């Protein structure tokens, strides 16, 4: 909860010169991999996508966040992502872009206030800060120093509490405080809801978040504040597991990257003497198809179909695309 090094004029100018013609950052078919390949500075192009998405929405303007404070914030986030195969700055820009499509192509903006929409798009960019490509189980199973601190401290969401700490750190500088235009009660809601949503991305809480959302949607008018809170949690979670809702070739590129992080975690566990689950073990697997089908069947397809049928009807395309992708992997297996 303290200062960071100031963003410079030159760093800002390097983002502002990126052009992006022939991309539409609001479209469900937008391809971040093609955007990255189109230029020799893919980190500047990724920052420009986030900047143009947020400014194009009208939300920072509504809530007192200047163009310069928004760009500073995006660049402070970028500096705190690591060179890891999947949980990097590209993943969080992808989640931000995807949530924009759920809100404005899927019409989920009808269920939320404008302030809640602004907090969601901002939260997407902080939600994995300083991720080291290792999950909560790694830290606890191996007695790594952060696992010892979680054990002594109480909380088992090692990663997600860390991400929240760093978000608070970035927002402590007035030059990058995107919530500085909010007054009293609203500023408090913004921080509380950002923290709640990030803490809800721990997949150990996947089942309990889903059930609380479906219960709150069953009678919305009985408790409106609860329904709003849970809708924000469920949309960030949906963005976070959205790789299987994309055009097949895009979906496959994401799957390759996360698979490599799984294997590297297994390698590090084996080296520290722990007996690894076979999903994380290079020596126990071959092609991607069977694992993507398993992820779809046991996690993503029931999640998306349940939230769509419960009240998010405008997001039907996600279920259709998941089914299409699953059929493509199944054809790979059958041949
Ligand atoms: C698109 O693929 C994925 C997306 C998110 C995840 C995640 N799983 N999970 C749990 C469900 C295990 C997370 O906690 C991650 C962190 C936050 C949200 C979701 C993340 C896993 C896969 C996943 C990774 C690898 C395979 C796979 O095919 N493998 C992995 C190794 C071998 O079994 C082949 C399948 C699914
Ligand atoms: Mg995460
Ligand atoms: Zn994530």
């Amino acid at each position: 909860v303290k200062r960071v090094t100031a963003i410079t004029k030159v760093e800002r100018e390097a983002v502002l010169v990126c052009e992006l013609p022939s991309f539409d950052v609001t479209d469900v078919e937008f391809d971040l991999f093609r955007a990255r390949e189109s230029t020799d500075k893919p980190l500047d192009v990724a920052a420009a996508i986030a900047y143009r998405l947020l400014l194009g929405s009208g939300l920072p303007q509504k809530f007192g966040c200047s163009d310069e404070v928004l760009l500073n914030f995006i660049l402070q986030c970028r500096k705190k992502y690591r060179n890891v195969p999947y949980h990097n700055f590209y993943h969080v820009v992808d989640v931000c872009q995807t949530i924009h499509t759920f809100l404005y192509r899927g019409n989920v903006y009808e269920k939320l206030t404008e302030l809640e929409c602004f907090v969601l798009l901002i939260t997407a960019l902080v939600h994995d800060l300083d991720h080291m490509g290792l999950n909560n189980s790694f830290y606890l199973k191996t007695e790594s120093p952060l696992g010892i601190l979680s054990s002594a401290s109480g909380n088992t969401s090692v990663l997600e509490v860390h991400h929240c700490n760093l978000a608070v750190e970035i927002l402590s500088d007035p030059e990058s405080d995107v919530f500085d235009g909010l007054e009293g009660a609203e500023r408090t809601l913004a921080f509380r809801s950002m923290i709640d949503c990030v803490l809800a991305t721990d997949m150990a809480k996947h089942g309990s978040a889903l059930e609380a959302f479906l219960a709150s949607a069953a009678d919305q008018s009985s408790d409106e504040a609860a329904f709003h809170r849970m809708t924000m949690e469920i949309i960030l979670k949906a963005g976070d597991i959205s790789n299987v809702t994309k055009p097949f070739d895009i979906s496959r590129q994401w799957a390759m990257a996360v698979t490599e992080e799984f294997y590297r975690q297994g390698d590090m566990e084996k080296e520290r003497g722990v007996e690894v689950l076979p999903m994380f073990d290079r020596s126990k697997n071959m092609e991607l198809a069977k694992g993507q089908i398993g992820f779809i069947d046991f996690v993503a397809a029931p999640f998306f179909q349940k939230i769509v049928d419960a009240c998010l009807q405008g997001m039907q395309w996600t279920v259709d695309r998941i089914k299409s992708n699953r059929a493509q992997w199944e054809r790979v297996l059958e041949t």
